[PDB]
């Protein structure tokens, strides 16, 4: 088979075996090892003591540090460079712009960002060759979905990360069972590096390996691949959550007839027992985690969390909307994160659960802003840039997107159908942003139609931008075609289409006070969306769609909140919103925009006419 040693890299080889793994799985692992030039090749079986070995190993290199308070929690301070999930750096690649973006009539599209194959394989061949000198490339083996699910996709990155194993290991399942689950079938080809090959030309900050300046989170639908280089963080290098669960993800959908989406999964119970799916899409930093693990305020309700990010839904054979959670954890924001906004998380990230540029506290445990747990005289804080922080500090404590990794199977109140390989039967579906003025609390869609045009219409405080079902920087094809299919579900055989509502935490009366208290108290519109969908006679219709009644919702235990300004609904208002959404659907999806978008417009437009 060779005249040499071939491609061979079995020598480098530290865990596993290359003779072991699938031959596909074989060839994106030889080929990448010959083009990345890692030092070793470490195949992950996702086991505890790999996992332990690892986090021991990144302990002695200053890459973690353990939170000596807690059972097996750990530390990651970035560079301040490497902080989130950028935007402007992510692109996909298709040989035609227009299965990938709308062409946008004022020249800038804000629905992706295309770039040609020509352009990224000059892009891919001045960053990846040589770039994991002297380190080792991780093979890791993933599920997205419960393991074996019909709905599960399997993918294999490569990384030059410790951080992203075992971050992934938490994100996803990973391991040897995934192999061997895998067979020869099809998966989803991740190569990620760091993108600081050894010896380090550029000095390290903080111990956090990164490349701001050549930065690239690239997809390749056509080519089952994601490609990512430079960031080390979140959504840019654990390549299993936005870019395949999202991006790669929702062009798979529409061409095999399901749904990948930015949502939420919970599980609702009222008094009675009675139980309903809901699945939820809010833009980054407006609520989804809050919500999917809610500690109900009303006696008698129950909440419980199936997911807190990624939907993959797809109507069965009976016509229910089947959703599963992707995902096997929760990367949530960790600011704001108190016992009072969310309860259930605070009990999920108490052990095995990997933090992200929050603050220490002097006694070996986390901190951030609004974490709402005062501390004991002489405990003192460093802050997430490595230095004394004091409550008077100009500076926050802990990074604004900074975040916890914790396990989804220690969430006290986690489904117990979060894993059925079936899914979960979604009865309604909720949208929603930060609008501090205009949009009430509730509505409720007219149809099918109207929802999806009230998902397409959606807009969000960052200045309010336009966020079309909280999915702006994660559609993975055309938007346009994204609408066409959403609005193809009502001509499913048999399909038991959901009834879709919009929701607003955010309004605020002139003053700038928030209108309601949310968080707990969101319950009480939980209940009214239940009993609409058992179909009570609960609703008035407006233009904007269905209101609650008077009185149909439980405000007591609330006092004196304000009703009014909080459902109110003004002409002056709505007009301004129609013609804003009117003129971006034009610029942003023209030829693309469906014929049934257009027409919930002009109806909309019409019924607040006639105000
Ligand atoms: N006023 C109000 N604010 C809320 C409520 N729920 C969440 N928030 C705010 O939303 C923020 C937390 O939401 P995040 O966890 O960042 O949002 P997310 O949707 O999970 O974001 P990603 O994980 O990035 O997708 C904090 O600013 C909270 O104050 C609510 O019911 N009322
Ligand atoms: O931005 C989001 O919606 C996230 O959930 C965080 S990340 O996965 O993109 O880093
Ligand atoms: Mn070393
Ligand atoms: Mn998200
Ligand atoms: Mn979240
Ligand atoms: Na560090």
């Amino acid at each position: 088979p060779q005249l040499h040693n071939g491609l061979d890299f079995s020598a480098k080889v530290i865990q596993g075996s290359l003779d072991s793994l699938p031959q596909e799985v074989r060839k994106f692992v030889e080929g990448n090892a010959q083009l990345c030039q890692p030092e070793y090749i470490h195949i992950c079986d996702g086991s505890e003591e790999e996992y332990g070995r690892l986090l021991a190993h990144m302990q002695e290199e200053g890459v973690i540090r353990k939170l000596k308070k807690y059972d097996n929690c750990w530390l990651a301070l970035t560079d301040p460079r490497d902080v989130a999930r950028i935007e402007s750096k992510t692109v996909i690649i298709t040989q035609e712009q227009r299965d990938t973006v709308p062409i946008p009539k004022s020249g800038q599209s804000q629905l992706g960002r295309w770039m040609s194959e020509e352009d990224f394989e000059k892009a891919f061949n001045a960053r990846f060759p040589g770039c994991m000198k002297g380190r080792t490339m991780y093979v890791i083996p993933f599920s997205m979905g419960p393991l074996g699910s019909p709905l599960a996709k399997i993918g294999i990155e490569l990384t030059d990360s410790p951080y992203v194993v075992a971050s992934m290991r938490i994100m996803t399942r990973m391991g040897t069972s995934v192999l061997e689950a895998l067979g020869d079938g099809e998966f989803i080809k991740c190569l990620h590096s760091v993108g600081c090959p050894l010896p380090l030309k550029k000095p390290l900050v903080n111990n956090w390996a990164c490349n701001p300046e050549l930065t690239l989170i690239a997809h390749l639908p056509d080519r089952r691949e994601i490609i990512s280089f430079g960031s080390g963080y979140g959504g840019n290098s654990l390549l299993g959550k936005k870019c395949f669960a999202l991006r790669i993800a929702s062009r798979l959908a529409k061409e095999e007839g399901w749904l990948a989406e930015h949502m939420l999964i919970l599980g609702i119970t009222n008094p009675e027992g009675k139980k309903k799916y809901l699945a939820a899409a809010f833009p980054s930093a407006c609520g989804k985690t809050n919500l999917a693990m809610m500690n109900p305020t009303l006696p008698g309700w129950k909440v419980e969390c199936v997911g807190d990010d990624i939907a993959w839904m797809k109507f069965d054979a009976q016509g229910n909307l089947r959703a599963i959670n992707p995902e096997n954890g929760f990367f949530g924001v960790a600011p704001g994160t108190s016992v009072k906004t969310n309860p259930n998380a605070i009990k999920t990230i108490q052990k095995n659960t990997i933090f992200t540029n929050v603050a220490e506290t002097s006694d070996g445990g986390v901190y951030w802003e609004g974490i709402d747990e005062p501390l004991a005289p002489g405990v003192t804080i460093t802050s997430w840039k490595n230095k004394e922080w004091r409550p008077q500090d100009e500076e926050p404590c802990a990074h604004p997107n900074s975040r916890f990794c914790t396990p989804a199977s220690q969430c006290p109140i986690i489904d117990p159908a979060w894993e059925s390989p079936e899914g979960v039967p979604i009865e309604g579906i909720i949208f929603g942003g930060r609008r501090p003025a205009g949009v009430p609390l509730v509505y409720e869609a007219l149809s099918w139609q109207h929802g999806v045009f009230v998902g397409a219409a959606m807009r969000s405080e960052a200045v309010i931008m336009r966020d079309p079902f909280a999915m702006r920087p994660f559609f993975g094809y055309n938007f346009g075609k994204y609408l066409a299919h959403w609005l193809s579900m009502a001509h499913r055989p048999a399909a038991k289409l959901p009834k879709i509502f919009h929701v607003n935490w955010f309004r605020k009366d002139k003053n700038g006070k928030f209108l309601w208290p949310g968080f707990g108290e969101n319950s009480r519109v939980l209940e009214w969306m239940f009993g609409r969908i058992e179909g009570e006679d609960s609703a008035k219709l407006t233009p904007i769609g269905y209101v609650p009644k008077e009185d149909a919702l439980n405000l007591k235990g609330l006092g004196d909140v304000n009703v009014e300004e909080l459902f109110g609904i003004s002409k002056e208002f709505w007009e301004k919103e129609v013609e804003e959404i009117d003129k971006y659907l034009e610029d942003q999806v023209n030829a693309d925009l469906p014929y049934e978008i257009e027409r919930e417009l002009r109806a909309l437009k019409q019924r607040i006419s006639q105000m």
